[PDB]
């Protein structure tokens, strides 16, 4: 066993289901996953240390294993594509995407939770979204998939960026995971019996080697109720950006 630079990276999107994807992929015997978000290419304190530092953060892997890490920030970080390209132009990238409006709500809910833990006030999402639609709200920008995808496609062939349907992963993960295995040239080792639905959790959980487990409590939070009129501004806001994205990647998703 040795440390190797990652042959694939889960690059985002933030709140798209990056942890679920990593854990599920790690069920494969030929996959070695970094346990934590590495934040190599996006944090200057990390990137300035060089690829040698990145290598030290990698899991140890056997000769027939792929090494993977997930850092959700990469996708929406302008500087990151060029840096990854510098490390490895032929790398295979995984991008997991959810409905952009739902992703916005997921993003808000996490930041709300962060504030609650610190006993700090945080405004209802309506306050952040409206001002007309508030275009200064950073979570909106992270859902502009077309805009960010353009930066990546300058450096990487579309064929080397596999898009995981995050909505479908939540509903029925196995078929999505099968496509990831194929994309990565992995043998189809994962099976439907590796997944079981937990009604208490409200999400699918993982079964392997006799051990059963659901994702961390921070994964799968209830979203707030939103003024319907505001939700409609939200859906409308993304309607055209979605069209542009569908044409860019040659694929449509069942989004609002
Ligand atoms: N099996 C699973 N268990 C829990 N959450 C899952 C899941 N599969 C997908 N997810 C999604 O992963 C999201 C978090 O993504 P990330 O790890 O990138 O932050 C969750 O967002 P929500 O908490 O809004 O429901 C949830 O929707």
């Amino acid at each position: 066993s040795t440390q190797q630079l990652p042959q694939t990276i889960i690059i985002g999107v933030r709140k798209g289901g990056t942890r679920a994807l990593l854990e599920m992929l790690s069920l494969h015997p030929d996959v070695a996953a970094a346990e934590n978000e590495v934040h190599f290419f996006d944090w200057e304190e990390h990137y300035s240390q060089g690829l040698g530092w990145y290598l030290t953060q990698m899991p140890f892997s056997s000769p027939h294993q792929l090494t993977v890490e997930k850092t959700p920030a990469y996708f929406t970080s302008p500087k990151v594509p060029e840096r990854i390209h510098s490390m490895n132009p032929t790398i295979r990238l995984l991008l997991i995407l959810r409905d952009p409006s739902e992703r916005v709500l997921s993003d808000y809910t996490q930041v709300l939770y962060n504030h609650l833990q610190k006993h700090k006030p945080y405004p209802p999402i309506e306050d952040l979204l409206m001002r007309r639609l508030n275009l200064d709200y950073k979570a909106l920008n992270r859902s502009l998939y077309h805009a960010h995808m353009l930066n990546w496609l300058r450096f990487f062939p579309l064929g080397h960026i596999h898009i995981v349907d995050g909505d479908r992963l939540i509903r029925d993960p196995f078929p999505e995971i099968q496509k990831v295995e194929r994309f990565l040239k992995l043998s189809p080792q994962i099976n439907a019996s590796n997944f079981y639905f937990n009604k208490t959790k409200g999400f699918y959980c993982l079964r392997d080697s006799g051990k059963d487990r659901c994702l961390h409590e921070s994964k799968g939070r209830a979203h707030p109720q939103v003024d319907p009129k505001l939700l409609d501004k939200l859906h409308e806001y993304f309607h055209e950006p979605n069209k542009k994205f569908f044409k860019l990647v040659g694929r449509t998703f069942d989004w609002h």
